[PDB]
DNA sequence: TCAAAACGTCGTAC
DNA sequence: GACGTTTTGA
DNA sequence: TCAAAACGTCGTAC
DNA sequence: GACGTTTTGA
């Protein structure tokens, strides 16, 4: 796992606290044992005319990709291992999004265990609730309650 | 002149590039010799529920203030001397807003001479045009062209 | 006559 | 910014 | 059954 | 985020 430079992390942390997102999702999906996917995403959003900025992020992070949705574009990192490595290093410098970052870390490390028991899986969905609670969440639909209602 | 930590400036630069604004305005105002005020503003916006972040900033920058504006709040720095001192030190770390930062500095250093001649005043106004051209400017009204007419 | 503050509005870029 | 639904390709 | 990508919309918080 | 109009107080 690559070691990121501190100056880079410091600036990136600031910019993430401003225009980034640390996202956790429970995605209803019939092909999973517990009928839901656990989905983590690190994202940085910027007007497409400045997507060169996001393209640099890819070079500097060395992983992830940029997707253009129209007037706006996103840097995206969803790969679990690279995500853990990156957040572990960024986390210390976050001020607005530190708890979310850490909750993500906690979730990733427990995934293996969440696969085993419906209970441990339900607990983990709770951590996702905390992430969403900390964020400026407005259009969320699938929660730990949703999972509890399905595991029956 | 108060001298800021690099760790501080690096994180703040990222956050500014994200959620900050470097604003230059020509404010129509009859009480001025050229019938407009030159206004410089450094601004950071954030949901009012995260005020404390902005309030911390005031302590850390040691100058400026926070204004709650309903559901959103703002850190503001308008005083010219601290603004020059702060921007001079922040500028090396901005990626998105570095050019307007340098333009603000130039304007500040020229203000005195700009008050002497309408021609120099006009030129300075063209630099504020440049700052607005760099920003995601959408509702601008007063430009150097409008100053130009008035001085006629 | 000026620097600075007070207060308000708009259209996205998050 | 922070979600959503559905598809891919193991 | 899964990790990850593809693709889309909502409601502000810039 | 990035403007706008109007007021304060030396
Ligand atoms: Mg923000
Ligand atoms: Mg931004
Ligand atoms: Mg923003
Ligand atoms: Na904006």
């Amino acid at each position: 796992n690559t070691k990121y430079n501190k100056e880079f992390l410091l600036y990136l942390a600031g910019f993430v606290d401003g225009d980034g997102s640390i996202i956790a999702q429970i995605k209803p999906n019939q092909s999973y044992k517990f009928k839901h996917q656990l989905s983590l995403t690190f994202q940085v959003t910027q007007k497409t005319q400045r997507r060169w900025f996001l393209d640099k992020l890819v070079d500097e992070i060395g992983v992830g990709y940029v997707r253009d949705r129209g007037s706006v574009s996103n840097y995206i990192l969803s790969e679990i291992k690279p995500l853990h490595n990156f957040l572990t290093q960024l986390q210390p410098f976050l001020k607005l999004k530190q708890k979310q970052a850490n909750l993500v870390l906690k979730i990733i490390e427990q995934l293996p265990s969440a696969k085993e028991s419906p209970d441990k899986f339900l607990e983990v969905c709770t951590w996702v609730d905390q992430i969403a609670a900390l964020n400026d969440s407005k259009t969320r639909k699938t929660t730990s309650e949703t999972v509890r209602a399905v595991l029956d």
